[PDB]
């Protein structure tokens, strides 16, 4: 038992799924570890999924993550916007770089974040070896990557460009009050 | 049979149980071993589909594990408060650290350690590499949470906080009978 | 539970089946990774499979892969001018060196990509090591494939075939909206 | 085939196990290799399994490893002495360091041994690097354990506190009939 | 396959059996490789299993293996003399070391080897790092072996204990016929 | 011949030196690579030894370095402040980091360096591993050494304090005729 | 000339020597790097010749270190102690440790440190494996070191006792000025 | 014997020096191998050493090198450019890449090279990892150097700006007619 | 120089020596580092030649050392009882284990050690791997050793055998004034 | 003693060599091992001296060595042609690949190997990674390379181009009077 198996009582009953199976049938889909590009896929494969099932009724996402590759992410940020039903995430655990960027992608009004959480953003990272020639042309597709996160930031946060450019400079932690505060979630949960 | 199979009759079968399912069915959940991410979130799963199947029934969470990540078992600590039942969480083998930290997180009045247990808590480690003015601003955060986990300490074990603080700068060791006079548990259990 | 079972109802019921499975019968796959010949060869061997199953019906591919070994990804070029359905390709991440080149290689008409994808573009790369003699016999065919693999992309794109070539010579990135004025796609897909 | 599947049968019959859950249905539980936490974790799951299943009978426990971590080894003790059946060890093989603690902890009367087998007991081993200040905490812990593990000792032996210790000095070895004399075990099996 | 199946004819139908268990069901243990005890403890269980499915039925056990831990070899060993039904080995391939030990341990007339066979014994091997008085505590352990193996190779074999001595101070090799001389094994199989 | 031996004629003409002695004698000294502590003891030696010889005569430094260790660089640092004759110090190749210092800190009047050579300043590395209170231990200390090497730059160059920590956030480059006019150096050597 | 060779006059004038014999001769020893036991070997005899040319002249030595191991060091301690002439202690660059030890060891009056040097001090580390017996020993061993250091902290510096215990339990840095004031030094040197 | 000795005679008749010192004596020096600091700095070192020595007669730099790092290969640059007497390059074997720039920055008139030699000419190369905004700044700097170097090659082979930019892009070989014509140097030797 | 020379004036003058040979010319040994074959040898080497120069004076042994092997400290020990000269041994930073035999193998009454020395005294290590015969006879050969030393350090210090027999069981570390009282050494030797 | 010393009488008769230098001053050059940069910018520095000492007569080279570098011997090669007296080559042991081009090259007539050697002829090897576009540039080179080894190959041995051709496709091996018919070299040496 890496993943432990529950049984559910429907019509003919017994059918027994797994762990995960079982909560991806309740609309709920993890998003942990690195975001990379093997993972990232598979996340996806699940809300196309669940989009066909029932185009009216909203997914879960859950979300504990360090960071990850932009690409893979924005796989993941592009689906969410496409796929008719809303997509409400929530934040546990913590949600930094890459991870905090797709929390703030949820629905408008369905962005919630546990008590002790923690998200932190920050500039993007990247490299190169080469010709002189080919550094500026690497250099510059960096750049531009950048200016992008940051127009998705103001977008999805309501804070002005400018605001989103100073507070990347460099890594910027905020508590779960301050994410409400400054506009990555819309709200607390606290009991059932 | 790294894992051996058990089986219990019910209406019309036999139908076998991993020797970790039969346990879940029981609302018995294990933390064993590091706390991580992956096995977090595993733990996390357990616990709401203890909380959608019966939400006015105890779950009980074995705990014998080392420590851990603290911002990957600080999303245990949130949805044990969150749920609806109770979470009595008992001791057996050790609970350093993080460990330590959500053992007393359980049920008031039901937290228990079995006899020969031993309990071990401290202040948080960390560390950091890069400009010095990174290092400040992951200094800062570092010590944020340092307060935050000795607040949370006092809170749920009865202890003034200046006692808290004291008592973590270094590792400090408790035997079951200790951990009773200290707060951390409610009881030991002996014999059936 | 790295990959999570789906359950769907037909006529009698059960029938359980993996995620991947699940949408290989709506007539999705999926390109990620490298490309190489392993992979190559289940992505083959899917469009076979699909073809027999139906060949009135469109294929859909996903394609989200940093590049790879020019064989193993020209047995899927020819595969996909080969069977009988159209196959529309659609580019979410990122579609770079020969990921690029088998996007453009979809039905005409049915090239698409999301708002926040990537596209890249350059010549082949390669090498060798031995005697002057074979120095030359595998400079020359490196050469030849730099060749037809241009001829392929005016003839997709609708480019001339000079400003193809000059436009492998370095690294040529293009955003979303650039790929389809370019011709590289024909649109971007925004929502359902 | 790393472990064969036997057939019994029953009412309906079938029944296909894993050899090693036909015995666990037999109230038999193999303790082999070292005593780790992962492995101590599954002892102790199957324990309180058959003690639910009947409480009235007894559960063997069959002994043959070289040792191990002591707090892993101390959550098997500890559940030993909680339920109710008696628990009665017998060691073929080897039953070194942790492995003989245990295997003097089952219930008296019912402590047979192999007649080939090798007993050995010793003092606890540890280690620490670090401050002056910390060399001393961790020295004052290993210390408590070894005191306690002499009263245990003591205790299921029959010999006085002052024999313990002086026994565990350095390695010793007893034969089965050394063992039967000193008091580790009851008796020795020889043919059915 | 790495392990093929195969179906057996009883008063049900199909039962599918590994290219193993169906041959455990004839009363046939396989002992390869290595002797250690992981493998040790397997063979074991499946020796207990069958005295009690048939108390008065021979069990084979097939030997082929270069040697390996005393201590496993010596679990198995008293399980074979312990159970009821006589175990009657039989020796293919080599049986070096340890493994000669254990093709000797059968029933008496029971003991047989195939033609091409080779047979090895020798003294044990061991040895130790530390302070002088360590030293000395393991060395009289090993000589204690070593004393006790070449007391049960007399018995078995019916050669006089100092004729043993002799002949184990240095490998020595037998061919099929001459273990038959010697006394380890009875006779030799040549065709149905 | 790694390094080339000169001859000098004096009074009877028998000298016979290694290229870099025979400059020592010349008052001028080298200072290249990485600034570590036996290097640096090195020069300090060296700079102790030609004050003795002549306290009115000037001491020339050559400069070509990529920067190193603080603690070993202010050792060089006080040295030349503290012995009586002028050290000119002569940039050529680069001056990095804590070259680019040492290279401000020549006597007034005297800072030189070559047309196409390099400077670069930027504020102090470093980095730790522990537990929470030390950490901020060592970050107290790498703040206070931030803000003396920033106050040493305002001293020997003329700028503002302020100005000065701006500039030395993000590594800074200058061209010789950008050292000048910032006031690193005073002056650019053109042809003797 | 990785070290430079120096010319000097006597009576002929035939003299020649490295960058640091000649240095030697002006009765100045320089103690760099890691403090272990060939180099502190060295220092030793380099104290004893100077103090067999001249016991009524002062010895001066130039301190930069890390620190090192204590029992190579206090071998340079004691014959600090026991040699007739004054041994004076420079600090330049950095003081650490056993470094720092050392430096208050110099001739009272006559422990300067340059201006922009470090001093830190912290009580020894250390560690051990082995059984509880000799974890037991071991740790005795170095507390009794922790306590003769601080008496020899406090009587060299003026500080009472527990003032001293009190300042080594985590890392304690000081600036130049600080040591003066603390009364690690007596003071500090500027210009020539 | 690596390096062979050779004997001349001046007045007493006792000279007998390394081969290599023996020919900076008559003015020549060898540039070979990668160029790095070190081995610039020693050429450096021999070059102001020879101006001493006769301010009015020519040197020869004798040059067979693959390249190496532009930084170092600048600092014998500025050298040969300050120092009084001309300075006559040589080109053997090859001269690439900064070789190649040295070779050509020779007194005019007096770069020669062998019939066999071979120049290589290309632009630099460099890397960067870190942010977003890092990035930046590293490539900003090397456009700036291969901005410069183009200059420079420009400025001493009487070739247009523009053609200096183009024939750089990739890796240029010219044979030794081939250089002579495009002005990288005056003449080829043939026979004394 | 790593080791500096020194000079000295006799009839003509002309005397350089390397700072260790000039202090074996005043009858000084050091003994540093483990002890073993190479530098053993060494040590006897110098001390058959002090004897040579002058039969009837003291030779002074300086001691520092963590032990070493036994066979090559027990030349040295013969050595110095064979020689007709007293061997005085000074013992600093430590004198451990064959370094503390050696220690008392002085001549009696001119034993002496710094006051912050350590003496540490232990029963001899080893080990061995082999056939039971092989073990037998290397274990018989290191406890005959140990009786051995046993033996020489009773003789040497005037404790009765089985004092020493007790102490040497575990590590025992003796302070300086212990070692005086024990007898290992005569005295302290505190200033000149 | 890796080189052993010679002494040989002149006037005073002071003269001590090692025996390379001994036989330089008979103008005897030995080449041999693999053909680097350094060893043959080692070999053109002696020719040089040797044409210097006396123009007139004839310089001695022994080759023996697997080939190597052709950059690196090519700048022997046109050292051998520019300067004044002849160079007479002697093969011993093997002239393989690039040892075989020196060999032929040198003054006609007076080219002679010893009657077991080896010489070896083949056409030179080479290889690159990278772009399309830069593994076309390297393969334009190392083919004209090959052209002109081709070319002198012809001109020293008289051979006709095409025959050269064909022959070096494929690894070629001459015994000694092979060489001699083939035109390598002019003659055998048998005796003194």
């Amino acid at each position: 038992a890496l993943v432990p198996m529950v049984i559910e009582q429907t019509s003919r009953g017994e059918r027994s799924f797994d762990i995960y199976s079982r909560l991806l049938k309740e609309r709920v889909i993890f998003l942990t570890g690195q975001v990379e590009d093997h993972m990232a896929n598979l996340i996806v494969a699940q809300m196309l999924f669940l989009e066909a099932e029932n185009p009216e009724k909203d997914i879960y996402l859950y979300i504990n993550s360090p960071g990850g590759v932009i690409t893979a992410g924005m796989s993941i940020y592009d689906t969410m916007q496409f796929i008719k039903p809303d997509v409400s995430t929530i934040c546990m655990g913590q949600a930094a770089s890459m991870g905090a960027f797709l929390l703030t992608a949820g629905a408008k009004g369905k962005r919630f974040c546990l008590p002790n959480s923690r998200v932190m953003i920050h500039q993007p990272l990247g490299g190169y070896q080469g010709q002189a020639t080919d550094i500026e042309i690497h250099a510059r597709e960096i750049l531009k990557v950048k200016g992008r996160m940051n127009e998705l930031m103001a977008l999805h946060t309501g804070q002005s460009l400018e605001q989103i450019e100073r507070d990347t400079e460099r890594d910027r932690f905020l508590s779960a009050p301050e994410a409400v505060e400054y506009g990555l979630v819309d709200s607390i949960l606290t009991h059932r």
